[PDB]
């Protein structure tokens, strides 16, 4: 949810002179530059293998179409701990407030009047995250865990670039793996070949019963579950299936840059 | 995009007096030194063979021969990753604000009565990135990747000056490229030497069909696309 805080004056004064007679007074002035201040409720989750320590995200904020501001994180809302599957507050708290621009957070987010006008006029901000900082823990000489200085952007750009991305979207629940694919071109890339049934089986640790997978106890196999690609995806695909002895799409090879997304039946 | 936000107060003042009597009044105050405020929507891009890591560009704003102010980018418009052919933020997302002027994004940024009367005229803005400054990742004495301290300003001035440019625009999508030249006044320079070809066979990963190149499907070969050149180049092409 997002809070407005109204920015104006509001003097009223009134008098008694002596003849005999009395007096009234009120205005409201206003600035129509920073006219408004705004207050945005968050929370974070996770949705990895992986946890985070230390999130920093950054932020945008548009009102119809224009970013009204980004601002990433500041050590009020920094969150020190967030294992998969769980959130920032946890569940059961309450969501934390955004509502600082500067980096020492003594400095509040303005709007302009004309925005201010909008919003007011039954129109509602959106806001969408465009990177988040975090770190990773390692053992340090003596048998510590050490999390300064370990960042993941160092291997974001590295791990995006030679893997797929698996996206099982149950319900009430979502989860996305990271599978490394190999490149055909390079004869000197010695990965693993796998094709996308054991990549299913791999990523999100299913276990085979009759020769089809199991997440838990839910089908997850091709014809019990709604599979979403993009185009380049679907292209890539729709060319292999017709030089194969089974035509499944669990036995195609996998590929770098695939965005295969799993939908489980209501 | 830009955004202005006009920086003035208005004020509303009413009063009964008692015979009789009521008022109204109306106000309107406006600084002629910052009388407005501009907030502009960027998003970067790489063309480039490497990925920079904490994106920091310089940028100009231009209204009509006077260039507004410099700014550097603070710690909410720096990019965390950029991958070749990426962008951020990433395409999907909406543009990143730049709307604050001092190293700790507290102090916005302002213009002139004179420029305000301008911008409102009719006339546009401009933005032009003077430089942009990023990292590299190395691998320390352990397995891990270090991309602090590692920055590229120490190696553009050094590569810039034994490498040639080439630039490949093709539709929707264009590259840049440096390969490395060879000085013949030197004779110990041994760095291979190369032809234009060859160069464009590298530095594109085109490979020859029946003595084409090729990029992917379409053809680059001199004889079906257009090549410009400075005047420079094209004086020490004709001579040759």
């Amino acid at each position: 949810k997002l809070i407005i805080s109204t920015n104006e004056h509001a003097s009223t004064d009134q008098g008694k002179t002596v003849s005999n007679g009395e007096s009234w007074n009120t205005g409201l002035s206003i600035n129509k530059g920073e006219s408004a201040y705004i207050n945005a409720n968050v929370r974070y989750y996770n949705t990895g293998t992986a946890p985070m320590y230390k999130v920093t995200p950054t932020t945008n904020l548009v009102l119809d179409g224009d970013t009204l501001s980004t601002i990433k994180a500041q050590e009020n809302q920094i969150g020190n701990n967030l294992s998969p599957g769980d959130t920032y507050p946890k569940k059961g708290l309450s969501p934390l407030a955004l509502n600082t621009m500067d980096q020492f957070s003594s400095r509040l987010i303005p709007i302009n009047y004309d925005q201010l006008k909008k919003l007011d006029a039954g129109k509602q901000i959106k806001l969408e995250t465009t990177q988040v900082s975090g770190n990773f823990g390692t053992k340090n000489s003596s048998g510590q865990i050490v999390t300064e200085g370990n960042s993941w952007s160092d291997y974001i750009s590295q791990i995006d670039s030679i893997s797929a991305s698996i996206i099982l979207d149950t319900e009430n629940e979502s989860y996305e793996r990271r599978v490394t694919a190999k490149n055909l071109q390079d004869p000197e890339d010695k990965t693993p070949e796998l094709t996308i049934g054991e990549a299913i089986e791999k990523a999100f640790g299913a276990t085979k019963k009759d020769g089809l997978l199991y997440f838990n106890d839910i089908p997850i196999d091709e014809s019990c579950v709604e599979l979403i690609f993009d185009d380049n995806t679907a292209n890539k695909i729709k060319d292999s299936l017709k030089t194969l002895s089974d035509k499944k799409i669990y036995n195609v090879k996998l590929e770098r840059g695939m965005n295969i997304l799993i939908k489980t039946p209501t």
